[PDB]
C-alpha cells in the first residue's frame, strides 16, 4: 500500500504545517500537524476541557463505531517549546492520504497547554519519530508509520515542504518526479528516539564550506533551523545590523536586509536554503526589527533541522531495519 497526503502552511510565515487525517468510523477529519520530532498521534476532542477549545475540530469517539477505549491507558507530553497536553486513549481506524491503519491509537486531549488552544489550525499532532517515545502508560503505543510499515510497498515515508506553499507527505514510496539529481543517504542514530544524523558542514551565502560534523535531529514539528553558537553568529554576522536579542529571544535584523544563502552538508552533497526562507518576519506587528530563521540551540541541548532546512530538500524517512535519512534538491 501507499499514501499521499498534502500539508499546507497554517500561516504565512510557515510557522506550522496541517495535514488532513481521517478518523473513525464514519470519518473525522482533522488537520494535524506532522512532527518527526515526537511519537504521540494526539488530538482535541470532545473530552477536552471546554475553555481550552477555541476554533479547532474535535474528535468524538462515541461517534466513531470502531472506536474502543483503550483501557487504563493515560498519555502526558511536554514539547522542546514548553507546551504541553495529556488525555486518555482510544483505538480507532487512522487513514493518510489514502492509507488505512485499523487499531491505531489515538489519544484524546482531556487537556492542552495555551500555546495549543490559541493556534485554532492545529487540531493535533501525528508523531513520526521513533515509538519509544510514544508516551502512552502503561503499555506504549506504536506511531502510525510503525503501524503501516509492514503494509507499505516500502517501509519509507517522504516530506516535501513548500516555501509559502503546499507540499506533500508520502508513505510507501518515494515519488521520483519530487527531486532534482540524486538523493544522498546517511546514518541515522536511534538511540534518543529520534531521526539524528550528522550534517558534514555549512557555508554562508556564496562563502566557502566548512567542514565540521553537526549532529542533530530532522524534525519537522519545529518551525526554525537551530545549531551551534558558532555556526549561528557566523551566519548572522554576514547581514548589516543582525544581533542576539535576549528581550525578543534570539537574532533579529533589519527588515529591510537581503539575507543570504545557508548551506548544509549531507555527506558530500550540499542542501541550499534560500535567504528568503530564514525571514519570520517582523517580531511584533509594524515593526521593522524581524526575527530569524536559524537560531542557537544553546541550551536546548540538541541541534535541531527544522522546517526552515526540511523544506529546502526532498526529505527521505527510510524505515528499514537499519534507518537512514535521504535528502535530494528540488
Amino acid at each position: 500500500s501507499t499514501g499521499s497526503a498534502t500539508t499546507t502552511p497554517i500561516d504565512s510565515l510557515d510557522d506550522a504545517y496541517i495535514t488532513p487525517v481521517q478518523i473513525g468510523t464514519p470519518a473525522q477529519t482533522l488537520n494535524l500537524d506532522f512532527d518527526t520530532g515526537s511519537s504521540d498521534l494526539w488530538v482535541f476532542s470532545s473530552e477536552t476541557t471546554a475553555s481550552e477549545v477555541d476554533g479547532q475540530t474535535i474528535y468524538t469517539p462515541s461517534k466513531s463505531t470502531t472506536a474502543k477505549l483503550l483501557s487504563g491507558a493515560t498519555w502526558s507530553i511536554s514539547y522542546g517549546d514548553g507546551s504541553s497536553s495529556s488525555g486518555d486513549v482510544y483505538t480507532d481506524t487512522v487513514s493518510v492520504g489514502g492509507l488505512t491503519v485499523t487499531g491505531q491509537a489515538v489519544e484524546s486531549a482531556k487537556k492542552v497547554s495555551s500555546s495549543f488552544t490559541e493556534d485554532s489550525t492545529i487540531d493535533g499532532l501525528l508523531g513520526l519519530a521513533f515509538s519509544t517515545l510514544n508516551t502512552v502508560s502503561p503499555t506504549q503505543q506504536k506511531t502510525f508509520f510503525d503501524n503501516a510499515k509492514a503494509s507499505l510497498d516500502s517501509p519509507v515515508f517522504t516530506a516535501d515542504l513548500g516555501y509559502h506553499a503546499p507540499g506533500t507527505y508520502n508513505f510507501g514510496f518515494i515519488d521520483t518526479t519530487a527531486y532534482t539529481g540524486s538523493i544522498t543517504y546517511t546514518a541515522v542514530s536511534t538511540k534518543q528516539g529520534f531521526w539524528e544524523w550528522t550534517s558534514t558542514g555549512y557555508a554562508v551565502g556564496s562563502g566557502t564550506f566548512k567542514s565540521t560534523s553537526i549532529d542533530g535531529i530532522a524534525d519537522t514539528g519545529t518551525t526554525l533551523l537551530y545549531l551551534p553558537a558558532t555556526v549561528v553568529s557566523a551566519y548572522w554576522a554576514q547581514v548589516s545590523g543582525a544581533k542576539s536579542s535576549s528581550s525578543v529571544g534570539g537574532y533579529v535584523f533589519p527588515c529591510s536586509a537581503t539575507l543570504p544563502s545557508f548551506t548544509f552538508g549531507v555527506g558530500s552533497a550540499r542542501i541550499v536554503i534560500p535567504g528568503d526562507y530564514i525571514d519570520f518576519g517582523p517580531i511584533s506587528t509594524g515593526s521593522s526589527s524581524c526575527f530569524g530563521g536559524i537560531q542557537s540551540s544553546a541550551g536546548i541541548g540538541i541541534n535541531i533541522f527544522g522546517d526552515v532546512a526540511l523544506k529546502a530538500a526532498f526529505v527521505v524517512f527510510n524505515g528499514a531495519t537499519t534507518p537512514t535519512l535521504g535528502f535530494a534538491s528540488k
